[PDB]
């Protein structure tokens, strides 16, 4: 025995944040994964049967997945299955042999850290009383969590047809985020300033843990992991900060197959056959009266990916003795995004990050924003792993049965694979088969700023749009911005023109860090005005055979200013209007490319009486709630912490909200609670610059670092946002050791 | 031209007084729109198969029911293929023209409340102004009584039904006691049907009082204008849910070639098409059609068995029809107006018998001056014989036999396996009524939703068709074995209450008295397996037991609203794997005392079950000694009203049984609640006459600004009774008694 101990040294701050301090690898693996367990374990162990395919053996094949994630919640079974299949053992292989030691060291490190904490809860004490005693929490294995972290991968693809997958048998969605990077003309000062804003999950194992890692002489890094990974994702350095949002670039199509006559497992590839490779898996599963029972499946892959039942999109799609379908996602194949990020957490300027994100051409499914100590200018990019197809492509291999989704996925390559002609490209300049070429990849860097907020590359900057790059990027001109999109170029505008309210005209950290939350809505803004001109005079009303008396709506709605603010006054009466305004015929000035911002416009007003219609729904639906029509926001959209409902502020990105906290609560159902599982919300927030001191970051993790009702670190945090009181979160050694609740505890084991 | 006078009394109970029976249905018709507006017009979307027009074709249905929740299209679909036209035409020609003059007149007072709610007002106000609050016809209401026949059959396979291409009803307790029992002149009746609390399904309890005809007391679900569970000055009676099946498959062989024609002796049939068009409501506002055809055979609808097992599928060979022979059955709403007219027991039983017409439930009743009380499951039930059922069950049968016993599932492409008739059957393919259980006892009868076998644990039932169910080859359930246990107990003398006799006010506490069966008989066998040591490793984890002991060992095996730890109960008994869990099986000779006997090598799976109970009140935020108030109740006003009360499952016989899981609040009652406590009533006749004690647990109207959404509520959480006034002088000198009198043109 070589004696090799992993060590590492856990110094926690305010809100609990973790800081750990290791001398290797391995030993900062330990640590990072300790310390997630130790503060969610219950999810964290819930989804490890998740990747392994065992949820149904302790759970039951038939109940649904506990919390939602990219794979959402189809049944246990189906996603049993799902794992099973797609991450099998020989993916698990292929992914750990194209990596790098350091991070196989961490990643058994993790898995020992996370061990180490599930011996502590088997132990005895209070923390995580909620699953402690379940025979589900137990020790993983590193190759557990590569299982995990290729899932990651997978959102864009695979995660999004687990069931369609699993269920592929012969005869015989992804959404939101915010992200600014100013450069240093905007900031006006020796740094940009990078704001971070990912609207994620509040529950469940893809939410976001926040902590820093400091690995003697290799990396010190700070920011968010989903629970589960061992480097940090969304976050910064003493040098760089990046954030992500999703991309509108698709990452999967579909292949059609020919089967063999008299073999509906074999298809032709240029009129040769080439079986497809089968897998039969027996997955455990109890029985609702407590035994356990086996289910088996043979499943199957095809050279382009697994095989895919796509008789729900429409039955014509069935696998027939003539026809079946497989799907390929690019990321089905990419090794290389783990790797990525640890360099990122390693780069010392804004021109390595940029090589690095270059070199590896891997992120998965997201755009990506960076600001570096000492540039002027704020990057922008979508490049990453992407299918490579041609227009000659799209038009010679797109199949007569494609058409039956062209509308429900457009821009997803739905081809022949009877043809090699019709396989995806490789371009010169391509560091995967398939994908497209560096070259080929939209970015852009600006002295001003660039932001995405889930629109294309296409406007990154206003003053300078992007053209010219694959279709499969999205539109670049000739679409209208979500109301989001314009919401957010439209603040950013704003604030360098110095009109919208703050401080000079300078996206300092300070002014940033208030125009993120001032929770403004662009349908109000922009429409409620219109829309009162229209309806309210006189507001005594006749809607389907009915008098209806909208006097007091129509004087909360003009009394209101257009903000979702705590205090602001009946706005969540224009959430439940406009929310079900009809759309079609609405708007008179359609989009322009030239006013992409302020376009489409102009309420219709042929549109007045489905309007009133709208309204009168609206107030009928906030009477049942038992919410007063000028409730203030807090009020009546919240979070509950020690049996406090914290007040909140912000709204839904479809009502043209940029501060995003949009729960999937009826109002008529207590509220706009965030208390279950909500939609895709802010989650971990940064705003990070780089002063003469040092890298300077203010944080959210709006829900908190724990989920475990017990925890001093369940609800902290998200008293802090509630109150709009932005974390300055510790870096620097002094800084951490410094800070009014530090402390610190070594964790050691052998290897 | 109607009139009716509309008597309200205390928690809003409408007594409707007519001088006719079109009158009457119209003073009903208003009260049940003016209480129930927003639940009633979304239901009349539903038997229109109108649904998706407003609401979307992807959305659910926004209440359960005995169709439960598929989808809008789905529901409209189904409606109008099954509740067709021909349907609705076939069932009014069948009708008695008081009862056609009565629907009439409930269509004209419902769109009478309708104008009222669009011109004004504050009530309803959560739908008072959408499209979809609008008048209704007489056959809207025929569609939607049509629509409650079919609860046992067609109405549990509506998606099915609705999707059929070419290439869970439960619950109830009630007793009759005897003259012998109640030691009085007369029997006590005690209904008790377990059932929603929301949607068009629950009950509204009213009085109808029709000038020489009828003076009648009860409850209807919404929607329907007679009293299907009630009280008249000379009869009581109440239903729970039966075991016997209502409905049957016919597989089918189809004709080559022809996937929608079928065999019958050799010669081809053709179904019968029916192209449907629904339109549906998108998400961003427009709407647009979708079509299907859709398929009836000579049984009745086509119906997709894919679900219930792959092999099932619509293929080239083989298809599958489903008939409910409620389908056919005309009679059910004559069954109960007779009833709501009868002048005394032997008339109520002569009904009974004469119509054989009771869809899907038992009856009991007691009458006045009758020594012994009535039990039947008499009503529309498919017949087939036994040497039939062996040869005409095709292989596809046998299989699916295993989980659907005695559904006759029939080769018919074989005239000899149509359903029989006897010569005393009312109805063709029906059961014959000297074939059906009953049986009258001056002691007792009872039903809790097992089979007929044990209406009296001293004189067993046996030997009618296998339909009906089980007689002494399953297990009772727990709230069964509970139920009779309190009977006995109560004629006993040795249940803690007054006396040795089944007198109104006994069986008004006892009903209520939330004793659990499961702790009852097998708490302390647990605890004695489990509690020493009471710290344990499960799972390789140490867990403290001990509050967790401590707290069951001093619960005295009662969920009412001050037992502390009866929701621990609950979570765990909830999760007791069942398979071996007793050493002494089933035995007939002593249904209420077996299976029992916790079988000790279970001890590590029950501490896994207990560590996992606490760990889910731990999360719930509740103490593992909360009182049971506290964790169960129903909110009205903004206060939780306290409640007691629990789950069949855990062998409550008093039913208060939440669908929320309790780490989201508790066992609130607030949603919609699993079929609970709901009408209930103890009636018996003393010389005064007629005497009814009274609860609508969740009160008479579903609109929150109504003075009537939450005081029986309120009642019914303090356990106060209501006596619901009956007589003339007891309703116009009732405390809170308003009068008001609608009238229009006809």
């Amino acid at each position: 025995g070589d004696g090799s101990t992993y060590s590492a040294e856990i110094r926690r701050t305010t809100m609990g944040v973790p800081h750990i301090k290791a001398g290797n690898w391995g030993s900062a693996g330990y640590g990072f994964g300790y310390v997630q367990a130790q503060d969610n374990l219950c999810t964290m162990a819930d989804s490890f049967l998740t990747y392994r395919g065992e949820r149904s053996r302790h759970l039951g094949g038939s109940a649904q997945l506990v919390y939602n994630s990219t794979l959402g919640r189809p049944r246990n079974i189906d996603s049993d299955f799902f794992h099973r299949h797609v991450i099998s053992d020989e993916a698990v292989d292929r992914t750990m042999a194209a990596q790098p030691a350091k991070l196989l060291q961490m990643v058994e490190g993790f898995a020992a850290g996370y061990n180490r904490y599930v011996r502590e809860a088997k132990a005895g004490g209070s923390a995580h009383a909620a699953c402690r005693s379940e025979a589900w929490v137990q020790p993983i294995t590193a190759r557990d969590v590569w299982r995990r972290i290729y899932a990651a991968n997978l959102a864009g693809g695979y995660s999004n047809f687990a069931e369609a997958i699993a269920n592929a048998q012969p005869p015989q969605s992804l959404q939101g985020s915010n992200m600014y990077g100013f450069g240093t003309a905007a900031t006006g000062e020796g740094s940009g300033v990078l704001f971070g804003n990912p609207h994620w999950y509040w529950k469940g194992p893809d939410r976001f843990y926040q902590a820093q890692l400091t690995i003697d002489g290799e990396a010190n890094v700070s920011g968010v992991s989903f629970l589960g990974l061992p480097v940090i994702q969304i976050g910064f350095n003493d040098s760089v900060a990046w954030s992500h949002t999703v991309s509108t670039a698709r990452r999967f199509g579909f292949f059609q197959l020919s089967l063999v006559q008299g073999e509906p497992t074999s298809y032709l590839r240029d009129g040769v056959p080439v079986k497809m490779k089968p897998a039969t898996i027996t997955v455990p599963s109890r029985n609702a009266d407590g035994s356990v029972s086996d289910v088996t499946r043979t499943l199957y892959h095809s050279e382009f990916g697994p095989l895919v039942n796509l008789a729900g999109l429409n039955p014509a799609l069935a696998w027939s003795q003539g026809t079946a379908f497989a799907i390929r996602d690019i990321n089905g194949e990419n090794f290389r995004t783990l790797r990525t990020w640890m360099r990122w957490n390693q780069a010392k300027s804004l021109d390595e990050f940029i090589a690095i994100q270059k070199e590896e051409a891997s992120i998965p499914w997201v755009n990506t924003v960076a600001v570096g100590r000492g540039s002027a200018k704020a990057w922008y990019a979508d490049i990453g792993a992407v299918p490579n197809v041609s227009p000659a492509q799209t038009a010679a291999c797109t199949t007569p049965f494609g058409m039956a989704v062209g509308q429900a996925l457009p821009n997803v390559p739905f081809f022949d694979g009877s043809r090699s002609e019709c396989d995806w490209l490789t371009d010169a300049d391509s560091v995967q088969k398939g994908a497209v070429g560096v070259s080929r990849m939209p970015s852009l860097q600006r002295d001003d700023y660039v932001g995405n907020m889930n629109d294309s590359y296409w406007l990154a900057n206003v003053h300078a749009p992007l053209t010219g790059y694959p279709a499969i990027f999205g539109p670049a001109g000739t679409s209208a911005q979500t109301l989001r999109t314009r919401m957010g170029h439209t603040m950013a505008l704003e604030r360098l023109a110095g009109t919208d309210g703050y401080a000079g005209n300078k996206a300092t950290s300070a002014v940033v860090r208030e125009m993120v939350l001032g929770s403004r809505v662009f349908s109000a803004e922009r429409f409620k005005d219109e829309v009162l001109d229209l309806i309210c005079t006189p507001a005594q009303w006749t809607v389907n055979g009915a008098a209806v008396d909208a006097a007091q709506a129509c004087a909360v709605l003009a009394a209101w200013d257009n903000r979702g603010r705590k205090d602001s006054r009946g706005s969540h009466l224009w959430d439940e209007f406009w929310s079900r305004v009809p759309t079609a015929s609405l708007f008179t000035v359609p989009f322009s490319a030239a006013d992409p911002l302020n376009t489409p416009r102009g309420i219709n007003a042929a549109a007045a009486d489905a309007l009133r219609q709208a309204m009168a729904t609206a107030i009928a639906r906030v009477g049942q709630s038992g919410y007063a029509l000028d409730a203030p926001r807090g009020e009546v959209l919240y979070a509950t912490r020690g049996g406090t409902r914290l007040p909140l502020y912000g709204g839904c990105g479809a009502m043209g909200y940029f501060t995003i906290t949009c729960s999937e609560n009826d109002i008529t159902q207590g509220g706009y609670s965030m208390d279950g599982q909500p939609n895709a919300s802010n989650s971990y927030m940064q705003v990070v610059s780089f002063p003469a001191s040092g890298v300077q970051a203010h944080t959210f993790l709006t829900f908190s670092l724990s989920d475990d009702p017990a925890s001093p670190h369940h609800g902290d945090y998200t008293k802090a946002y509630s109150a709009g009181q932005w974390l300055r979160v510790p870096f620097t050694e002094a800084e951490i050791t410094g800070n009014a609740d530090y402390r610190t505890a070594t964790v050691k084991e052998l290897e």
